[PDB]
């Protein structure tokens, strides 16, 4: 079996390679480096001992795509390729949805050219806007998305439904991930993204190890106990091994849809507190206004995914914290 | 003041480029002629006195729309470039989403770079669904879309109020129309579709003077007085000056949404009658069954644009009919 990886060099792509590799799928990559270093897939290929076939360039990119479908046999296609932060995603809705619909529609193209017709879509619990229940299951209602960010997760998702109906043979899986955190336990690869973190555990990472000065917690009026925000943090590597169990256990047709989260809700402050334990230090941080795009509290309910694929995050917001710092101690420039 | 017209030689881009001309505003046309005639465009010019420039190309071509907006000072945007077909596009969803979709952001992407920020979007009554209420107001809740076509105008609408959102200099002109019918009165323009017509009144008037044999109408079970579907038709003149009004009366930032209908709604077998009255004789049909994608009834409340445009469609179903008919009586091939 073989794995079309887009978005294949950054953080959750480069965990799921490992887990993909690990279980004897060969995997393709395709990025663009925005976010991302080609140097995390010599670190795939280091700790797995196999190959990445590696493609440089831009998903949008019809001819580049038409390239990758030509020269290789591919069965399944998991689509990480996208631009994820929710306030940037605010102040730059058009860069948003160009790069996120467009690569999407591309891939699509392709795919139902050379009759590839299994795609995991790399969805979020940001499709869900405000929760309108808590623990949030697949049954929750989506919409009322609160920035042009999870607008387009959720968008895609609609549009990879509509392929289905157009399509029957179509498998569809829709992963809508909560918050990955953390790093490979060999301390050789994690996140690195291009400039200033957007998300807060890198960002954390960096403060406790002295790469950056203070912690800007963005809110702390938000309707939760300590007034911070709220979220569901899954250790990467879990996130990655959910992919794996998708591929090993779903071989039909249709759409399904799959919330990858642990349950347990950490505010802003109990994550820093997290990495202070493990740090073994006080991480400064300072209290800001809140983001734009920022809702209060989600997380998951995660047991469909444990019926139907066997699979559970079993690592906890230490093992995050402890495998983050290890990973940002050993490497810290990143790559 | 002058107008970009995109989708511009399309059925109600050039009912729009008369009224525009016929007020004195200048007209630029950009069409890939996918369901139109460059022909369309001379007998704009013949009816008027007055110049259309012509483009002729793909809004998805960066190259051409900068050529475009660096070629001429463009000062108002209407985006009536798409594809429109709603049961076509339950079968060719992608099509669709790329076409609709990535047209839409390299316009914008086009239109930040030259500061060029007011726009009037083409949206569609299929926004509303299955209408929450009829009839159909712009506090109806939209959503639950029942076709990609539907789903892909309201992804558009979203995408534009992101843009505003980002930078609120922006005018943003979201125009929801229901069913333009008809033909400028001089009978040398009207409704021209490449292949055979998916929407009703083309496809009669061609029964109707012989260039097809049977009206196809899809489904009598749906819940209405006959059985049949139920739109709320609007003289394509009266739509057309809807979009003079909104250039003539909005000169300020914002997003603007307006309803553009009469208020009248008739089903398919009251549109043939019409026909068959206006022609004098009976125009064959046969019942086929449900179109995908089709709702029972949509009808509009056209009071806001009334209020505040002062514009109201005056032209009567009989008038659409007979200047429908008109036009394809003296262009039995269209152009
Ligand atoms: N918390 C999370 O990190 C999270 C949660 C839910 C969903 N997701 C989704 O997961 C996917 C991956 O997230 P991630 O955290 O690994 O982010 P990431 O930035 O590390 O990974 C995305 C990769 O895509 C590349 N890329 C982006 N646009 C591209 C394009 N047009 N062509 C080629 N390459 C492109 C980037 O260079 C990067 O390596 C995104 O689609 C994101 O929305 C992330
Ligand atoms: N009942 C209706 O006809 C109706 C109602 C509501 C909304 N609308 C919207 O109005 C717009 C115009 O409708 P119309 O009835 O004049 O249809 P039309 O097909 O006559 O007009 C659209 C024009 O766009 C052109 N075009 C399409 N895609 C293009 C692209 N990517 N680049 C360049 N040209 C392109 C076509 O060749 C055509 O001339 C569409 O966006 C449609 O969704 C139509
Ligand atoms: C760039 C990124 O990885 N975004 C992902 C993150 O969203 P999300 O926006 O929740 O992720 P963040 O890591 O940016 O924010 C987590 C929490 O920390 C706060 N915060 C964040 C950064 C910071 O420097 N300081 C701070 O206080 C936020 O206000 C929020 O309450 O999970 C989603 C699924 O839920 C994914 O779809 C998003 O792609
Ligand atoms: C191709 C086209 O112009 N579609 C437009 C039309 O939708 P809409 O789908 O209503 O327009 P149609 O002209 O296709 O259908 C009108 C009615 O006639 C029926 N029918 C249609 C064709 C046919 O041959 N036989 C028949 O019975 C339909 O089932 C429907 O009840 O108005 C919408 C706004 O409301 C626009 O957004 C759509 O772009
Ligand atoms: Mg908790
Ligand atoms: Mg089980
Ligand atoms: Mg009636
Ligand atoms: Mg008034």
């Amino acid at each position: 079996t073989t794995v079309l990886v887009t978005g294949g060099a950054g953080f959750i792509a480069t965990h799921t390679d490992i887990e993909l590799l690990n279980k004897g799928y060969d995997v393709i990559s395709v990025d663009n480096y925005g976010n991302s270093s080609p140097v995390a897939l010599e670190r795939v290929e280091q700790i797995t001992g196999k190959p990445v076939k590696r493609y440089d360039g831009d998903v949008r990119d019809e001819a580049l795509m038409e390239r990758v479908f030509a020269e290789n046999n591919i069965d399944w296609v998991i689509h990480f390729a996208g631009l994820k932060a929710v306030g940037e995603s605010v102040a730059k809705p058009i860069e948003y949805y160009d790069n996120n619909l467009y690569s999407t529609l591309v891939l699509l193209k392709v795919m139902k050219k050379h009759n590839v017709k299994k795609i995991i879509f790399s969805s979020s619990a940001t499709v869900y806007g405000t929760p309108k229940e808590l623990p949030i299951t697949e049954e929750t209602p989506t919409g009322g998305t609160t920035n042009p960010y999870g607008t387009s997760k959720l968008f895609q998702e609609q549009i990879l439904r509509d392929v289905h109906v157009a399509d029957p043979s179509w498998t569809i899986v829709l992963l809508r991930y909560f918050n990955p955190v953390g790093a490979h336990e060999s301390g050789l690869l994690g996140e690195d993204p291009k400039g200033i973190p957007a998300n807060l555990t890198p960002y954390v990472a960096k403060v406790a190890v002295g790469e950056l000065k203070e912690v800007q917690v963005y809110g702390d009026d938000y309707d939760t106990p300590d007034g911070t925000g709220v979220r569901d943090y899954i250790h990467v590597v879990d996130l990655a091994k959910g992919h794996v169990a998708v591929i090993d256990h779903i071989d039909k047709e249709g759409v399904f849809v799959y919330n990858l989260g642990t349950g347990h809700g950490y505010s802003v402050l109990e994550v820093i507190k997290a990495y202070e334990k493990a740090a073994g230090h006080p991480i400064p941080y300072a209290i800001k206004p809140r983001r734009p795009g920022d809702i209060a509290a989600c997380y998951a309910d995660a047991s469909k995914a444990e019926k139907e694929l066997g699979w559970k995050a079993e690592l906890t917001i230490d093992d995050m914290a402890a495998s983050s710092l290890n990973w940002q101690t050993k490497n810290p420039n990143g790559f």
